[PDB]
RNA sequence: GGCCCCAUCGUCUAGCGGUUAGGACGCGGCCCUCUCAAGGCCGAAACGGGGGUUCGAUUCCCCCUGGGGUCACCA
């Protein structure tokens, strides 16, 4: 059948280029009524950070992935965790070893440095080491590597599901490390023994891999195991080309989470990057991306990652694809961030809704909706001024307002369009200053709506202050 | 530098021999209107260069340029 998988290499924060890669294993896998695997890759403990792998399960699965097989769901070739699987490689290697294909190598990583500046890359001097001396030297505890042995001269051929095939010389081939003198192996040995081990059939990885896959197919023949296809996705970039990194990008997908970017939102923006929907439409279910998944529709151009269209489609989530209930749910972990609390689920969800068009991430909402839950905000220099001008007529309005009994926004609207009326002036000369005396600010929802919002009391103990 | 991959508006893209080269973000204008947004409408904005193949190239082939990847006891 199918049997794709993430293998992520537990070294920072959880990469956003994992989370794309992730969403085309798992459409490729589920389109194909296959298994979708997460193999985490802790192979070097010099780069291991601690707390990764967690921080990367988490993310996938906060994103609106699942997988089948994995370090925290079971499966029936675990481990998924390949520092849990050391002793499997050192068999490997050793078998490569007899079978003739790889050999000891006991330079020091010194002498090695001499060698690359010399010769550039190391020129396999350790294969004229006689085998049997090797393996001694190797039972006295000596130090030492296993290196792939490349057939040279020769040339290797990998196809790639989505460019062709694409022909490498063996010269370009180093007869790279297999297994580390510390006994962990290098990526190029757990990768093929693994996906081998775990089923894989479609291996769908970035292009930065495209140019060690024939080190993998050297592998798989050396072990005479059949090869699986290939798909090498193209690199996600910063807005200066370059490959993504968090010097010049926000690459922590924690990032996009704490900035309050709805993770349904960073996933279809992520879909975006390399793939378009038949009928160009480009907002869509994780199940509906599944469902049209297509390699035919896939482009090969490393896609720019630009920051504002994805505000654009998290605002666009926030307006068009969530109810105002799940949005109004979103929002309270970003009000108690910001020290803010509200008095029901009522008032919250009315809140909600006034300004549903005016934030594009949930942390947007406690800062520019913070006059509708505390009374410690801020007022604009603009909004203090058109206070000040507009005092007057407030001070004339202030008892027809206090007189007024049914404080419903039909009401009040008919109140304050007459009160503009008799003083003979545009509603928003009078409704502009009263914003002011509300809101602290000039750029709000519509001014009956926030003032019946409030109620009665509380509308006129506010502006009260103001006119104080 | 060697090797490998890639190439349509500023950005993400549709196109898969013949189109007024379409859509989206962003940008500008207009309508809406009590502010700001949201929404609607309009607009400016692209096929990197040179060869070919073909009646006909954005599209198919070659070269150059640009960008990326790799040449680690990193992945
Ligand atoms: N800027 C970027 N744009 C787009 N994809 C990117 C990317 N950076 C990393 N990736 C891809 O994300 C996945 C995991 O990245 S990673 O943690 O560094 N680990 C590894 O690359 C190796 N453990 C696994 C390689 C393989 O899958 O065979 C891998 O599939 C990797 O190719
Ligand atoms: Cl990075
Ligand atoms: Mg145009």
């Amino acid at each position: 059948m199918v049997v794709t998988r993430i293998a992520p290499s537990p070294t920072g924060d959880p990469h956003v280029g994992t989370a794309y890669i992730a969403l085309f294993n798992y459409a490729w896998a589920r389109r194909n009524g296959g298994r979708f695997i997460v193999r985490i890759e802790d192979t070097d403990r010099a780069r291991y950070v601690p707390g990764a792998e967690e921080r990367i399960l988490a993310a996938l699965k906060w994103l609106g992935l699942s997988y089948d097989e994995g370090p925290d769901v079971g499966g029936p070739h675990g481990p998924y965790r390949q520092s849990e699987r050391l002793p499997l490689y050192q068999k490997y290697a050793e078998e490569l070893l007899k079978r003739g294909w790889a050999y000891r190598a006991f330079e020091t990583p010194e002498e090695l440095e001499q060698i690359r500046k010399e010769k550039g890359g190391y020129d396999g001097r350790a294969r004229n080491i006689p085998p049997e001396e090797a393996e001694e030297r190797a039972r006295r505890g000596e130090p030492h590597v296993i290196r792939l042995k490349v057939p040279r001269p020769g040339t290797t051929e990998v196809k790639d599901e989505l460019r062709g095939v694409v022909v490498y010389d063996n010269q370009e081939i180093p007869d790279v490390v297999l297994l580390k003198s510390d006994g962990y192996p290098t990526y190029h040995l757990a990768n093929v023994v693994d996906d081998h081990l775990m089923g894989v059939t479609d291996v769908i990885r970035a292009e930065e891999w495209l140019v060690s896959t024939p080190i993998h197919v050297l592998l798989y023949r050396a072990f005479g195991w059949e090869a699986p296809r290939f798909y090498h996705m193209p690199l996600l970039r910063n807005p200066d080309k370059t490959k993504i990194s968090k010097r010049k990008s926000h690459t922590s997908l924690d990032w996009y989470k704490a900035e309050g970017f709805l993770p349904e939102a960073l996933r279809n923006y992520l879909c975006l990057m390399g793939f378009s929907m038949p009928d160009g439409r480009e907002i869509f279910t994780l199940e509906e991306f599944i469902q049209a998944f297509t390699w035919e529709r896939v482009s090969l151009g490393g896609p720019v990652f630009d920051l504002e269209k994805l505000r654009w489609m998290n605002g666009k989530y926030i307006r068009e694809v969530l109810s105002l209930e799940e949005v109004a749910e979103r929002v309270k972990p970003f009000l108690r961030e910001a020290g803010l609390s509200w008095e029901s689920e009522a008032y919250l969800r009315r809140a909600v809704e006034l300004m549903r068009p005016r934030f594009d991430t949930l942390k947007e909402f406690p800062e520019k909706a913070r006059y509708l839950f505390t009374e410690d905000y801020p007022v604009s220099e603009k909004a203090q001024r058109k206070l000040e001008e507009g005092l007057p007529l407030l001070k004339e309005l202030y008892p027809r307002l206090r007189a007024q009994e049914e404080w419903t926004e039909a009401a009040l609207e008919a109140l304050l369009r007459g009160f503009a009326a008799e003083k003979g002036v545009k509603l928003g000369q009078v409704a502009q200053p009263l914003r002011a005396a509300l809101t602290g600010s000039l750029e709000t929802p519509g001014l009956f709506e926030i003032l019946a919002l409030l109620g009665k009391e509380r509308a006129l103990r506010r502006l009260e202050r103001a006119l104080a």
